[PDB]
RNA sequence: AAGUGUUUAAGGGCGCAUGGUGGAUGCCUUGGCACUGGGAGCCGAUGAAGGACGUAGGAGGCUGCGAUAAGCCUCGGGGAGCU
């Protein structure tokens, strides 16, 4: 999705923000998938990509 | 008139040519056995060894993986091929 360093400048709100809209992104693509009106899976992977990156993140900053 | 006599095979046996079933024989090795010289001699409450269940675009099974589910990041080695 992003770069580690893009969302290593960018701020805690940003981040923040951006967990929210991914974790809502993710659950929206996912079950539109489950849904089966859809071709391609890759989705979930990035939105897996991303939860563990801004997770890995809050820790980083909330251990130092 | 007389006495003399092969002349057939339902089947069978023997050989010969053909085949049928059964898979030994010969040839092969990713498999095993036994060693040598090295490494490592433990793994676990930061939740182990081993399992249930799940995990794929696709129904089951094996392998990996664990709701972050044939996987995710960061660093370094390779490439035009991969899922
Ligand atoms: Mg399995
Ligand atoms: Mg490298």
């Amino acid at each position: 999705g992003t770069t580690p360093g893009e969302l290593r400048e960018l701020t805690d709100d940003e981040l923040k923000d951006k967990l929210r809209e991914s974790k809502e992104e993710l659950f929206n693509l996912r079950f539109q998938m489950a849904t089966g009106q859809l071709s391609n899976n890759r989705r979930l992977r990035t939105v897996r990509q991303e939860i563990a990156r801004v997770y890995t993140v809050l820790r980083e900053r909330e251990l130092g």
